């Protein structure tokens, strides 16, 4: 029978492309959100509709708290509950936004969510994944500008140098347990709803290969590679999909 | 008149030896502690008798928690309130221990302690650093085996790779402001006191350059070099000073 | 209108895997060799018998010389002479042995290890570059290029010059469409001449399965890469160790 | 009696001043050089004039052919002739212009010269230097912004790459020795002088700290500080000395 994934922050964007591409592969997949109900549960309706009860809802805040663990241990037990088995996680969820250094939310709510969603997170999922427990992987989504960051971005490029310390050392640790930890890391891909359209037209200029951001099913394609058997022997690897970016001085 | 610093974790070991050494180049410190207090005021006592009024201690929990950016901020101003400046921040405290993924603190104190004193409370002591704003400096405690991390050790290894990413994203912001922000990475120095010796004697046999762990006064050596007029064009810079060890396959 | 791939190093271990997938991707293939004629001939036959005019042999030395940029171009050209075309180079060919700092003269051993790691890489990119679908290069790199193995520091100055490679052409190359990324073994095929205990040695440090990578493992990074999965990925060099580079003294 | 030190490419720029600095610290120096032969012998008459006895010259090409390791033991014997002992080398003589990969120089010998000044010589150099062998150590002249290259300089930047490798494995293998191995990596520093005006004003405003180029003698400093006694236990560690030049995206 089919294997199932977890897919975090799966209701739009990056993460929907992903949990689609991974239901075309023939998961099974947890549709983990935290806002975006209609959207998530739209997307389990459609993937439902392709083949009867192969998609479920998973509503969790991934904000660092006292509770966070138990939340975690939760998602993963969703997919336990709904398909008898988790093979894939995927740590897509992410909060971004500035935090300048010198001068809404408070710093500590800042760091909760921007460390939370990023990195500790991450790890906890890691832990009920491993603990739970063939082709098993986590696929971490990093950042291939992590070295070059954002001006005024310090505690989001913390929190994703600490998934990419995460993926590393959870790569060491459990590829004894035949459970393999890699990274994707998009440059620019779907460029925030947020950003102006001249701001995003500035930053595809900079891109060598096309310059154009990737589409989200360019990212997904690096996770389907990294679960798949192709990838057997990858673990501890980050998979930069990014056109050059990274690769271009200021 | 004299320039001062603020060194956290600087009752023992490798802070300590970095207070020594900063206040023997004529700076006032601020030593910080969480626990050590004798040795804490011990310290400042023989710094003050070797020249009166130039060494304070100061008295702060970093675990992460919503008080951690009041207790940074007011490391910052016991800096103020003692000397009417701050010149140099190390960060220097750090806990240190294993946290398995698979198999008496609760996951919520290890993330906390491991992520609050290695990377969250290093944040916050920067913020108030450059909020309160010559040569101005920031030298972060890193480790040189970031990338070849210990088994079992995640979210340690997550909070220094959260510090490399701080190191730089600070390094960029502060620049305006003339504060540079570097680090050094020791691989092995002073030796945990609770390790046993045959697993010294092991890490020692695997340091090329003389088989032996850096002195805590080698790595103060590089701070110094770091925070002097010597370094005035190096920032977002980390220097291993590890003997050899990161070069070293498995 | 089947596409046509240059790998070098190709008659035998990983090149020959390499040669073997893309061909059962629908590539037409040269096989580039140095010594190996006798296996290089050997494999085109398996593969024209499997698909008839789609595999030719190319002989060249890609020691480090002034003739190495005529040989290089001359690579290439044998592409477009047998198929017409050239879509992808693997630069897979590569010398590996110890040059202590304290039968080779240190000028021949260079001249083959810079070569064939780096300088050959460089020619080849700049004519295949130069004679333009889904273009792309694909440079065997090492994942252990920063631990190196003691005593290998001009094998070691060549894998690091190939990673500054992928990197400058995949930012120059950008512009025309052609895509430059790298595949990092750790350890995969043991050297012929190393013993059965080295060998264990080594296939016991590897985290993921206590083995060393097949060829095959290798070569399925290396069809990923070329693939129109990776359409967007230019610049990125893909480790395949089993956590082996993660893995501290 | 006084220490001596071989610095390549010392007649002009940054190699200059690195001999000048050397030679203030109390080196008797060998002045490289390989068409600069009046800045080379007016240097050494400065530096004599200063202290009897403490400089001299050698001419060679650094460009890769059959006679260059004859050429780079040469180099190292003139030390020894001299002074007799050679205790630092400071391979800083570099070749630097763009080699595009797509359409003067043959090809053969932009590889020879690129690859032959920045990397084979330093390693032929680095051989010879080893074989004749207190506080040794070697400094090689990096390139911090070998990951985000300059367009077309393919050759250049495979050469600087190669330092690196060299940079590491020689600190691991010459460690048993007492010889520590390291680099220093400009961003900008004496821009180039056939770099037009407005072109070297556009490098500038990129650099965070200060929208200036590094002095030589901001890069010669952190060479001392390498081949001092504050860097006994540092080695393979390559040290930025960029502004956070590096740190910035496209
Ligand atoms: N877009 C890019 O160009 C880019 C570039 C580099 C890296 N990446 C990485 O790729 C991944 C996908 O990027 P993206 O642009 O698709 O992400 P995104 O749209 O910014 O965020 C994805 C989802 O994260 C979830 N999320 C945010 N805060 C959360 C919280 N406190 N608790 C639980 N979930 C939370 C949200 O779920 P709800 O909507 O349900 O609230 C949101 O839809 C991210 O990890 C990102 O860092 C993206
Ligand atoms: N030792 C090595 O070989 C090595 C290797 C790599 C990196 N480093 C880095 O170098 C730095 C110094 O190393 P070290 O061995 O000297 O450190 P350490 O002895 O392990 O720790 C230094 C101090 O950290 C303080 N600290 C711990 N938890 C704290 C908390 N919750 N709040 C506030 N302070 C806390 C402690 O202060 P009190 O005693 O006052 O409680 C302790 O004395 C660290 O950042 C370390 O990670 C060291
Ligand atoms: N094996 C591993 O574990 C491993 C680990 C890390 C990286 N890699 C990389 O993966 C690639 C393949 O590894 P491998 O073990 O399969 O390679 P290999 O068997 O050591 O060498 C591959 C081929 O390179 C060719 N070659 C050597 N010197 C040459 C010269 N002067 N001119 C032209 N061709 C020359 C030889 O062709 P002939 O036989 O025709 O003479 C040889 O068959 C290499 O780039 C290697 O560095 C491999
Ligand atoms: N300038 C910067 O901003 C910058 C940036 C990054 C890295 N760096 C590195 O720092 C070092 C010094 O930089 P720089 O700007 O001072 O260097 P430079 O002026 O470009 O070159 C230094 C010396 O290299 C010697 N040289 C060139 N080709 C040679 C050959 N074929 N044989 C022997 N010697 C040769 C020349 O000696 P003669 O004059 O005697 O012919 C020249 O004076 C270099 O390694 C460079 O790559 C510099
Ligand atoms: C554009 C971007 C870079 N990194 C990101 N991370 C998240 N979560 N969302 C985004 O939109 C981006
Ligand atoms: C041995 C070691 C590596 N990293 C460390 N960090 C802290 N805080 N204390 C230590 O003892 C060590
Ligand atoms: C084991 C190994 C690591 N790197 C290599 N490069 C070549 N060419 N051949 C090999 O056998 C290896
Ligand atoms: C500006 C620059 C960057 N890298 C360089 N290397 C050499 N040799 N000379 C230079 O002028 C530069």
């Amino acid at each position: 029978e089919a294997p199932a994934a977890v897919v975090t922050g799966a209701a739009k964007r990056i993460g929907r492309a992903i949990a689609v591409k991974l239901h075309q592969t023939g998961y099974r997949v947890v549709i983990h959100y935290h806002n975006s109900a209609e959207a998530a549960v739209s997307l389990a309706d459609e993937l439902n509709k392709e083949r009867s009860n192969t998609a479920v809802v998973c509503q969790a805040d991934l904000t660092n708290s006292n509770v966070l663990p138990a939340s975690c241990e939760e998602i993963i037990n969703s997919c336990f509950r709904a398909f008898g088995r988790c093979d894939v996680l995927v740590n897509n969820a992410s909060a971004f936004y500035p935090t300048p250094l010198v001068q809404g939310k408070t710093v500590e709510t800042q760091v909760a969510e921007l460390i939370g969603t990023n990195a500790i997170a991450p790890f906890l999922l890691t832990m009920s994944f491993a603990q739970r427990q063939s082709n098993l992987s986590i696929v971490n989504l990093c950042d291939a500008m992590v070295d070059q960051p954002c001006m005024a971005f310090s505690l989001y490029n913390m929190g994703k140098h600490a998934l990419v310390g995460l993926t590393q050392s959870a790569a060491l640790e459990l590829a004894p347990y035949g459970i393999r930890v890699n990274g994707v890391a998009p440059g620019v891909s779907l460029l925030p709803v947020a950003m102006g359209e001249e701001e995003k037209d500035k930053w595809r200029r900079k891109v060598p290969l096309g310059r154009r951001e990737a589409s989200a099913e360019q990212i997904a394609d690096a996770v389907i590679f990294l679960v798949s058997g192709s990838a057997q022997y990858i673990t501890g690897s980050i998979i930069k999909v990014d056109g050059g970016l990274s690769l271009v001085h200021a």
